[PDB]
Formats: C-alpha cells, structure tokens, sequence
C-alpha cells in the first residue's frame, strides 16, 4: 500500500506464483515474511 503502491502491486505470501513472471518484489510494505507482486502485461 505504501512502497509497492507506487509501482501498483498487492501482497502474497512467500511461495505462490507471480504471472506474469516479472515484477516480483522482496519485503515491500508487506510483513517480514511476505512479498508485493505485480505483472507485466496480463
């Protein structure tokens, strides 16, 4: 919501897929042990 607004991207835990397989972001605005997922076009 704060960081990983900017570039436009909802939090996921730290095992699923983020599609499509580009912009995937390390600890955002999310917890310690969670990540913010965007795509790329799609």
């Amino acid at each position: 919501y704060k960081q990983c607004h900017k570039k436009g991207g909802h939090c996921f835990p730290k095992e699923k897929i983020c599609l499509p397989p580009s912009s995937d972001f390390g600890k955002m605005d999310c917890r310690w042990r969670w990540k913010c997922c965007k795509k790329g076009s799609g």
